[PDB]
């Protein structure tokens, strides 16, 4: 399984900066064959974000989108634009979004759906709360969201689906999850996988772990079996700091 | 009162017949001081279309935005990238936001301050659903809605504040309200501005009419005393029809 890194800058830079970001790091990251290197930056620099990583090994996604081709959604950005655009990634269900914006797993799933259908890879977010986590109820809460988020995908198509798992109580906290447990979450999502669409889709599958995740930490999630990359936050507003969360891919 | 069509093309189109539509537009709008033309596109074109529109009377707006200036918002632009940017209208508390994505009028307000504190001009939406009309409840929740949206300002920046009464049941469904009563409740807005903010204010804040508005209907909207404008969504996609409605401001 190829290691897949996701910057998600959020709400955060602005038009240059996110140029400058670009142009200082698309040169000096791995190699495509090694690693997916992935920068999901705000909706308005994607158009530049894609034309000034064009010929280079840095992927562009969108932090969201919706799941219609077009329509009355004011403020909606369609997987059909998206594509139009030249962006490849898109982080759908993140817990920022399930938490303030009527995110649901009705509507990740849909999402997914047709980011399959518009050719865009999508990176789904699945995370217990602290409260869940502590009613022992993680596996359940994970198990119960990857479900209902890969409803009605075919297993060709799992295989390129890439599951983020991310406590949300490990987001922006500084408090990460341990490896071992981040692992014993993951291989439950594989296996949450394997029994939906067959030990070849959950072998294929990339499973990340995402909340607080550094440079200084990526290298022990990455070592684990189950878990295939990172989606990071925090660490992915700055270059360098980018850079060095690629490189522990290789 | 100078009258203001803006376009809310929602999300529809891509990046280049975007392009293509100012072009064809942005020399054969109406002269500033006599109309202003605003165009309300998704998120992902707003760069190039700002660039394009640049020293023409043809102005850019946002369909929508967050209240923070940046954080942990996966999926939000901020007030700043879209100032930034260059866009100068942002449509706010959209129907289509408040009954889909958890939109309230705490977070309109918070998005109105936000948009005055960043120099941006805020195009706030209210309206009655077909139930609350069916009840005798529209001037109500109208006003309730302005309040919340509004309070906070000054009597100086609800002057250039921008309201957009849309009847829920209107929008987009081809059934949109008489003159006379849309006249009726826009009169009614304006005079909850007054209560408020003094009539200084409620005389110079602009009140647009949404929901339905044809190159057919427009006029009938604009002679109303009340009504300084509209807010047109699936009649604001095609170049053509765009400047029949911005015409008509004249």
């Amino acid at each position: 399984r190829k290691p897949i890194i996701a910057g998600n800058w959020k709400m955060n830079g602005t038009l240059a900066e996110a140029v400058q970001f670009v142009e200082d790091v698309k040169g000096h990251v791995p190699p495509a064959d090694e690693v997916i290197s992935v920068v999901c930056a705000p909706f308005l620099f994607l158009d530049r974000l894609v034309q000034a990583a064009d010929g280079t090994d840095l992927k562009i996604g969108a932090q969201t989108m919706h799941f219609a081709d077009q329509g009355a959604y004011t403020g909606e950005v369609s997987p059909v634009m998206l594509k139009d655009l030249g962006v490849t990634y898109v982080i759908l269900g993140h817990s920022e979004r399930r938490q303030m914006f009527a995110e649901t797993d009705e509507t990740v799933n849909k999402k997914v759906l047709a980011a399959f259908t518009r050719g865009l890879i999508p990176i789904i977010c699945c995370g217990e709360s602290l409260e869940e986590r502590e009613a022992g109820q993680t596996n359940a809460v994970v198990a119960s969201q990857v479900e209902k988020a890969l409803a009605g995908l075919t297993p060709e198509q799992v295989k390129q689906a890439v599951i983020a798992y991310e406590p949300i109580w490990a987001i922006g906290t500084g408090k990460s999850s341990t490896p071992e447990d981040a692992n014993s979450v993951c291989g439950h999502i594989r296996s949450v996988v394997s029994r939906l669409f067959g030990p070849e889709a959950a072998e294929a599958i990339r499973i990340q772990y995402g909340g607080s995740v550094k440079p200084d930490n990526i290298r022990d999630f990455l070592a684990q079996q189950q878990i295939d990359g990172a989606l990071v936050g925090g660490a992915s507003l700055e270059p360098a700091s980018f850079l060095q969360l690629v490189e522990a891919g290789r």
